[PDB]
């Protein structure tokens, strides 16, 4: 295949296992951190897992221009 | 200037204001969320602002191959 392409792939799988793999370990430790005060004020606990949901949206929106 | 370049810039300033701008709003809300249990266990509070410090390191290391 003649074309010359070295920056048109390996980004969707490299951006998840690349950044996610590391940003996924902090929500777990803090899962229990906020889970503790999640009783005196469950609010925080969800405020975390929620920022995580937005973390997945930002990854697909910022990856939309990395193909 | 003859060369043809459309993917060799606008990435360092587009990756900070691009991703940071959004990932910086969750540490503030949680700044107070964990700040609450930061007394019954300040540990968590720092566990957050710390993941943030690593958030800046990961951005410069993942940006090192985006020039």
């Amino acid at each position: 295949m003649a074309a010359g392409v070295k920056q048109l792939a390996d980004d969707r799988t490299l951006l998840m296992a690349g950044v996610s793999h590391d940003l996924r370990t902090p929500l777990t430790r803090i899962r229990l951190a906020t889970e503790m005060m999640s009783e005196q004020d469950g609010y925080l606990a969800e405020s975390i897992n929620k920022d995580i949901e937005e973390c997945n949206a930002i990854i697909e929106q910022f990856i939309d221009y990395l193909r």
